[PDB]
C-alpha cells in the first residue's frame, strides 16, 4: 500500500506515466482502437496478447513485468443511460479488484467511456464518481490522466472537494 494513500491528476499522454500500473479505456475485442487506447498499444503492444473481455470487465495482461489493465467501458451510443451507467460502474470495480490483486502501490487511470465512448456527452463527473466508488477502499495512490485543460480544473477541485 502507499503510506498515505492519495488521488492526483495530470495532463498528459497515460503512455508516459510514472505509476506501478497502467488502465487502458479498451474495446471488448483486443484491438487498437484509437485515442488512449491506441498509445496504450503502442507502449504496451504485447499487452494485447488474448486482452479481449466483455463490457464492463477489467483483464489484466504483463507487458514484462508491468501490468496494463484491460478495463472496457460501455459506448453510450449503444447503451440506454441506465444499462450504460450499471456497466461504467461495473468496469471500475472490476479495476479496483486488479489493482488490490497485482499488489501495487500506485495505478495510472484515464476516464472511461468519455471519450469516443461519451455517446456525445461531457460525462466527467459521472465516470469520476463510479471511479471514486470504487478506488476509495484501495490503498494505492491513484493517478488520473486527461488531456483537456478545463477539464484538468475541474477534476482537481473534485478531488480537493473531499480533502
Ligand atoms: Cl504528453
Ligand atoms: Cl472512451
Ligand atoms: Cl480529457
Amino acid at each position: 500500500g502507499a503510506m498515505a494513500p492519495s488521488y492526483r491528476v495530470k495532463r498528459m499522454d497515460i503512455a508516459k506515466n510514472d505509476e506501478e500500473c497502467v488502465v487502458n479505456a479498451a474495446n471488448p475485442r483486443g484491438l487498437p482502437g484509437d485515442g488512449v487506447c491506441k498509445a496504450v498499444y503502442k507502449k504496451w503492444p504485447e499487452s494485447f496478447k488474448n486482452s479481449a473481455t466483455p463490457v464492463g470487465t477489467a483483464k489484466t495482461v504483463m507487458c514484462g513485468t508491468y501490468p496494463v489493465i484491460h478495463a472496457v467501458g460501455p459506448n453510450f451510443s449503444n447503451y440506454t443511460e441506465s444499462e450504460g451507467d450499471r456497466e461504467l460502474a461495473a468496469a471500475y470495480r472490476e479495476v479496483a479488484k486488479e489493482v488490490t490483486r497485482l499488489g501495487v502501490n500506485s495505478v495510472a487511470i484515464p476516464l472511461l467511456s468519455t471519450g469516443v465512448y461519451s455517446g456525445g456527452k461531457d460525462r466527467l463527473t459521472q465516470s469520476l464518481n463510479h471511479l471514486f466508488t470504487a478506488m476509495d477502499s484501495t490503498d494505492a495512490d491513484v493517478v488520473i490522466y486527461c488531456r483537456d485543460k478545463e477539464w484538468e480544473k475541474k477534476i482537481s477541485e473534485a478531488i480537493q472537494m473531499r480533502t
